[PDB]
């Protein structure tokens, strides 16, 4: 019913990419994904919630981006028969996370809120399961890591740390106050983005 909309919206994107994203041959679209996923940090950021942001290329060629906020709500939002934090990442409205989570072949949402561990896995937007519990923890967060889908993505396929670390050290410029982690788990170099 919902779920209708929902898949509505994840064939447009994937249908015409380069109305969301941007180009997906040039390395431009493909860095945007991460830019978007670090947008939605920076929020919480401006909300006053989040000190400290991750953002790590890993060595399977996927970027998580991590940051110690409130957690997204989880809440099953009870006119939807599914949690807030599902509705967030796959609900289409700078043009949200459910873009990234649409041209991902995977993708895995890590949420630390009211002393609990939530974790939930995508495929190309869609959930394998409902928001489920899988700890405790004392901390609170979102962590949100994906793998661009190769389907859509050509040519440049493979994050350019440089390209990443202009971005984010200019988004910690217009964000006074936020601290900003580059960590490339291929190599080991890092960077670390504050303009006080
Ligand atoms: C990497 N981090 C990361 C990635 C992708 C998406 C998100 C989304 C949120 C987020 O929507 N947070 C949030 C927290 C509490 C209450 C509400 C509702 C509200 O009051 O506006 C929203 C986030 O915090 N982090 C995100």
């Amino acid at each position: 019913s919902s779920s209708i909309k929902v898949l509505k919206g994840l064939d447009a994107v994937r249908k015409r990419p380069g109305m969301y994203i941007g180009d997906t041959d040039d390395g431009t679209g493909l860095h945007h994904m991460v830019f978007e996923v670090v947008d939605n940090a920076i929020d919480e950021a401006l909300a006053g919630h989040c000190k400290e942001i991750i953002v790590t290329i890993h060595a399977d060629n996927s970027v998580s981006v991590q940051d110690d906020g409130r957690g997204i709500p989880t809440g099953i939002h009870p006119e939807e028969g599914v949690s807030a934090a599902e509705v967030i990442m796959t609900v289409l409205h700078g043009v949200g996370v459910s873009v990234v989570n649409a041209l991902s072949q995977k993708l895995e949402l890590v949420i630390q809120r009211e002393g609990k561990i939530h974790r939930q896995i995508y495929e190309h937007g869609v959930p394998q399961a409902p928001l489920a519990v899988t700890g405790e923890t004392e901390k609170t967060g979102t962590m949100v890591r994906f793998w661009p889908s190769l389907e859509t993505f050509t040519n440049v396929t493979e994050f350019e740390y440089e390209i990443l670390a202009k971005r984010l050290r200019e988004l910690s410029f217009l964000n006074s106050g936020v601290s900003i982690r580059l960590r490339d788990k291929r190599d080991g170099k890092e960077d670390h983005f504050h303009y006080e």
